[PDB]
């Protein structure tokens, strides 16, 4: 009998034991929640399917957020088994590698722009809609993952910064849209973490080593600390919070100027 | 005047109520002279004349949905002008239906794509196609956003996300082009009745609320925005880049007004 | 055996069963923490004495934050039973009634400014210092209560906005100063709540009813929801968060304007 | 016949030819503005008298902002010379050297806090009040100088950050208070610069070189750019802007951090 006794949650974005979604799932399950998972993509099906099976779950559905049908079908299918859900976790972001390697101006093409904002920003709004029925029944909450590159320039984050900034604006509009129906909408601004979202990024732990020295706590966060924070936001303890962007970066965002 | 001999491109003049027209008017007031784009044949006719009331020809096709039209637009302008001291981006668009109803219900994928494409990417594309022409004279870039990116306004919906993406662009552009001495800034203008108000049922009632909340108890004008944009396109703004300047009579500063 | 098993916390600012500190204390106790209490003077003595005896505590010490000595003595006294401490909760704010009733320019005198910033802003920094040793022992955390009047203009809040804005800057400098020692520093920006901090403020109901109409969730927060959030920030689940201003206002802060 | 033909302005805070106020004064005068100046005490009299007459002005009044009387008297004096005023420039900040040299927690005493917030934050609100009548005559504007240490932690800036955070909140409440009367209130957040406010700061030069490396423009601002920008804010071109914090830092504030 944990904090999430009898509560259910959908987790989109588990790619490996390292994804931010995994640390979330572990924290939720650790507290008694029942879990469901999506995969983009059946390259990933087998790994996700009973990757679910550490979590007492078999509920594994295909969901590529580029296709409108895949979204609603995944929620109609997931509708078949579950009344509703007390939360939907959005841990999805993507942009064409080339748009994240070089000068922002030179490498940001129109297509690379479309995919970035499409996969990483609109997806959250689409899922929210297809999930609204399941969420009103249970007056669950929504949660997405953002990054403070939306508010500040980081080298090579480029169009992803614009996408995250759009995402963050969405959370606020979703919170007013769904707030009347008792559905809370929030996001976590996590510090940089070495996950599969770092593959192909040459600067990465040079970024990791910089964050380690600048963050007031002198360390980089983990998927556990992110999971624990996401757990709180998906819980009745966070019942008074909506449209909030919680920074889980060891306070990195608060430093103007460190001892070089 | 202050802008003696400097040149500026003005994209987004649709009518005499333009955010861009009032700015363009302010730019000319100080002696700079001007070039203009139009989205299609429609607006070709109206822009041609708006150019000639400011002593200008420089009137080129630019639908920001087409990549070619953009680069051609900066290629045409190369023939006439050595360089450019600034580019003014006053363009935004969404299916409108995405701006009428509940945010969740009415925000489809296409309406999202169009919103961010026309309203957010365009500035970055123009910035690129304009980079060479802008390096010649160490010009600057300027766009108009809306504080719906930070705060929820009813029926602004997907435009809020786009403007938020836009504002992030300004910062990355300013960091990218800053080494080139090219400044990148934006103006967050208060709401004002322009052709960007057609089809919005709540508008003036939005206008009447802003009139009561703004510390100054009034709504800004296209002139006041023009004057501010004039500064940002001027050497007086040489120390400012990646800045979002709020021209809303301070509305952005109130948490809540007397009922 | 709850989440705060064996953890102790100092609660500053319990004036009544409605105090924000009270909702905090209850949530901390709800999870098994041991509690300590301060009171500003005798008139306030009995209330903390019995408010402590409701959380299994008698540790009740006088602390008026206007006097330097009272602060350090309270922590020298509070030392007397406890080896160390896992957290200090700071829920204190005050300004001369007159300073908060009328035009900001006309009514903001120098002293009223002085008392405002002294009692409501510096106090947190002073307590933090006198609490540093006891906080290093257990690598505890610090928490204070703020209000979004620092960022945004509310009528009749006046100098309290400036003070809370100074407070919020303190959290960031404390978090950077004390973050090196593994001690986290964060604050909660709570929505308006009718407590004894509403006495003498006539606009409250139009305040409460307005926030109720604007907040995405269509309602005003409670000391329970604030307590629960503070509980999280004072817990290892918030180990990855420092220098954060957490908004507990039902998302009110995210609305630019609602159908007024 | 410049932009400020026939316009009048009060300038508080000219300490030397390096003062931020000095480059401001130069910019306003360059455009035809009427100028006035204050000095904190006798020692500085000779130099302020001399700077005024380099701008064709003698309007130089004693004003130490620690004393209430000196403020109103200084504005009582200038009531005598000028019908009204089109703007008041506030370029004053100060804190006890010791509070700006060392760990924030260790060196921030209550007094150093009191003086810091008193001289640097309340002064603007007091001046604003004493200036209201003359400012209503011509509905001029108010302007102060802030620093982004209010949002972000700068080493050794300490209590000055909290004061500037209070200052910035003041601008918003002043703008809301005085906006109805047509008086605009704004502030400039200037990049760091070697002025008389750099004496006694050992890290300054390393700070100057860091901003030069991080700022998108790869350089530090000058009093030219600060003077010119405030000139706008004191001008009818800025008639649609109030309660605004304009950053003149070569974009430094927008970087999360550049190439190492
Ligand atoms: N790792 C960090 O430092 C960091 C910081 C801030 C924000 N974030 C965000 O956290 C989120 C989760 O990342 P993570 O590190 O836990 O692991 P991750 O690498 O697995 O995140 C990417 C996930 O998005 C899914 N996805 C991508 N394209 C999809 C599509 N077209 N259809 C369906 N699904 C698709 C993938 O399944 C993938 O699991 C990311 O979106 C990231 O933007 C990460
Ligand atoms: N009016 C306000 O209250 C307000 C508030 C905040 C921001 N803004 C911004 O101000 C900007 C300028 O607005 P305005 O009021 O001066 O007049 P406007 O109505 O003409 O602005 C819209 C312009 O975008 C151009 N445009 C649209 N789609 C295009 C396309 N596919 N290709 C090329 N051009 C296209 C149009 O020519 C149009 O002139 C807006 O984009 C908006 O983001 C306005
Ligand atoms: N209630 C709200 O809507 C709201 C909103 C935002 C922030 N806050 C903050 O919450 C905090 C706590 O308020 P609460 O509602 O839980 O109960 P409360 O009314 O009791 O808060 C005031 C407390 O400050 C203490 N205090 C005042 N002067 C003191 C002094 N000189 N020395 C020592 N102690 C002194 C008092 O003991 C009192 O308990 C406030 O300080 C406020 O800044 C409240
Ligand atoms: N120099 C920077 O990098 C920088 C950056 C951001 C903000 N600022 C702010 O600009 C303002 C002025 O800084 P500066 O660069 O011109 O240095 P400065 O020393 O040349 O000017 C500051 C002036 O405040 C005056 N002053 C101090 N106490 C006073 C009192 N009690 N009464 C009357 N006058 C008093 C001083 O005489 C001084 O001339 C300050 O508020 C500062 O915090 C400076
Ligand atoms: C920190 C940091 C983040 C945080 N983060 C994970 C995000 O928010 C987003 C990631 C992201 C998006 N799209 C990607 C990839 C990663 C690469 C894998 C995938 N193979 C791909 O094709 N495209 O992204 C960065 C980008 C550059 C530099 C630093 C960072
Ligand atoms: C205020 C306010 C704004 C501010 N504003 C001017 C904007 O930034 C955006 C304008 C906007 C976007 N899309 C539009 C049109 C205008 C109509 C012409 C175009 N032909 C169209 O089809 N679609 O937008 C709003 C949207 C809904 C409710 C209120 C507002
Ligand atoms: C909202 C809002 C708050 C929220 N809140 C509790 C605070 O943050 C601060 C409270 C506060 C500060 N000082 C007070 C009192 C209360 C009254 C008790 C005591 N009688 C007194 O002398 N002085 O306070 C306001 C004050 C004025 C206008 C609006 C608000
Ligand atoms: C950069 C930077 C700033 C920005 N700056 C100019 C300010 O806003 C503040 C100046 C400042 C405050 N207090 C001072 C003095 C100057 C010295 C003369 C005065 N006589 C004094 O006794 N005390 O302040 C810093 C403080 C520490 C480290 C770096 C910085």
């Amino acid at each position: 009998q944990g904090l999430l006794a009898g509560k259910r949650f959908l987790i989109a974005g588990v790619a490996s034991k390292l994804s931010i979604a995994y640390g979330i799932a572990q924290a939720l399950h650790r507290e008694g929640a029942e879990l469901a998972f999506t995969y983009p993509n059946e390259k990933l099906k087998k790994r996700v399917d009973e990757f679910a099976e550490q979590f007492g779950s078999k509920l594994v559905f295909p969901c590529d957020v580029a296709v409108d049908a895949e979204i609603d079908n995944a929620f109609a299918e997931l509708a078949k088994h579950w009344d509703g859900v007390d939360g939907v976790v959005h841990s999805i972001g993507f942009a064409p590698a080339h748009t994240l390697d070089g000068d922002f101006t030179d490498v940001t093409d129109r297509d690379g722009f479309k995919i970035a904002h499409d996969i990483s920003a609109y997806s959250f709004v689409a899922m929210a809609r297809a999930a609204k029925p399941l969420l009103q029944a249970r007056q669950g909450c929504l949660l997405t993952l953002t990054y403070q590159g939306s508010e500040r320039v980081m080298p090579n984050y480029n169009v992803m910064g614009m996408a995250k900034a759009s995402l963050e604006a969405g959370v606020r509009y979703l919170a007013s849209s769904l707030g009347v129906d008792g559905i809370r909408v929030n996001a976590i601004s996590a510090g940089p973490i070495r996950t599969l979202a770092a593959s192909g990024i040459k600067s990465f732990r040079k970024m990791l080593d910089a964050n380690e020295k600048v963050a007031p706590l002198k360390r980089n966060v983990t998927i556990e600390e992110v999971g624990n924070a996401a757990l709180f936001l998906c819980s009745p303890w966070a019942s008074g919070i909506t449209g909030e962007i919680l920074y889980v970066d060891a306070g990195f965002n608060t430093v103007g100027m460190s001892q070089s």
